[PDB]
């Protein structure tokens, strides 16, 4: 007794393809690996309630492959299942709007994701993968489940695993349009270097944009000659630090030990705000263990001869 229902399949949720599914067989039997709003349905059999719904199915035909590459800018066959797997959790996360920004209530060690999401709403980033563009616009508004599930998928991270914020930005930065970004550095006889792309906007070793401009000791003195970017990201191993209102855009606080601690996010707005997931405190001065600081920028040229 052969019953059927109509569903849609997709790899990108923009191009829907209509499917008739035998209610007697499993989705996997008919589509291969198959997901519904994250939940893997590959060994379960169609339900009546399934009529009309969209189902994610790994690209098996060259059409789906093309649609898939064009949406994610990856060909990694495991990507879609990882995104769906991550998505099955992040959809249960809560995303409060703390301070006019979208955060994440703590869960499964997602403090790092929260801090990067907050940061990503405060700086000028144009994503090239449409998936990320679309996921980010929704996350700005308050629905950040997909952006977060994509971030894990691109960065090959499991739910529950604490990630490193600097490393994530780096990954994301490589999927964003930072081609126009330029950095000129001089070391001191005098040896000048030119950086571009993600290397133009990132530095490990000091938290202070002012120090970078004044002069940093190295194994000699390195100093910033020219910055052409919308922001710069100053990182360094965690260290006690005074954050002064108006002198930065935002910053990552890390308390704890290597690969087993906890991130908070500090934002300079009308005052210093500490966004700890769903929790929020306010202080005019802040001092704490900091490892990333962001500063907005347009164009900067040294005055050093
Ligand atoms: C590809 C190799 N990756 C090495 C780093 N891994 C990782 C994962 C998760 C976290 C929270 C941290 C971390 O804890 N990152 C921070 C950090 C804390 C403490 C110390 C740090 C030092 C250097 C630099 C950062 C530090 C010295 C002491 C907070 C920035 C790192 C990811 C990966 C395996």
């Amino acid at each position: 007794e052969v019953r059927t229902i109509k569903v849609f399949t997709t790899v990108d949720n923009i191009n829907l393809h209509t499917q008739v599914v035998d209610m007697s067989m499993t989705y996997g039997q008919q589509f291969g690996p198959t997901y519904l709003d994250g939940a893997d349905v590959t060994k379960i059999k169609p339900h009546n309630s399934h009529e009309g719904k969209t189902f994610y199915v790994l690209p098996n035909d060259d059409t789906l492959r093309v649609e898939a590459f064009e949406y994610y800018h990856t060909t990694d066959p495991s990507f879609l299942g990882r995104y769906m797997s991550a998505l099955n959790h992040t959809k249960k996360w809560k995303y409060p709007q703390v301070n006019g920004l979208t955060s994440i209530k703590w869960a499964d060690n997602n403090s790092y994701l929260a801090t990067a999401l907050l940061t990503l709403q405060q700086i000028e980033l144009k994503f090239n993968p449409p998936a990320l563009q679309d996921a980010y616009y929704r996350a700005r508004a308050g629905e950040a489940a997909n952006f977060c599930a994509l971030i894990l998928a691109y960065c090959n991270k499991t739910v529950g695993e604490l990630g490193d914020v600097r490393e994530t930005m780096s990954y994301l930065f490589q999927h964003a349009n930072l081609d126009s970004c330029k950095r000129v550095l001089n070391v001191v006889g005098q040896q000048q270097t030119t950086l571009k792309g993600v290397e133009a906007v990132m530095y490990m070793g000091t938290l202070s944009y002012e120090q970078f401009k004044k002069g940093v000791q190295i194994p000699a003195t390195k100093y910033l000659v020219q910055q052409e970017s919308p922001f710069v990201m100053m990182s360094a191993p965690p260290a006690q630090y005074e954050l002064k209102h108006g002198t930065f855009t935002c910053a990552s606080e890390y308390t704890g030990n290597y690969q087993c601690g906890h991130y908070k996010h500090i934002t300079s707005k009308e005052t210093l705000y500490c966004i700890d997931g769903a929790l929020l405190t306010k202080s005019s001065e802040y001092k704490g263990p900091i490892t990333d600081v962001f500063y907005k920028e347009n164009s900067y040229t040294t005055t050093i001869k």
